């Protein structure tokens, strides 16, 4: 289980 978040602004 691969999760990835990015958040910009």
């Amino acid at each position: 289980q691969y999760s990835n978040q990015n958040s910009f602004v």
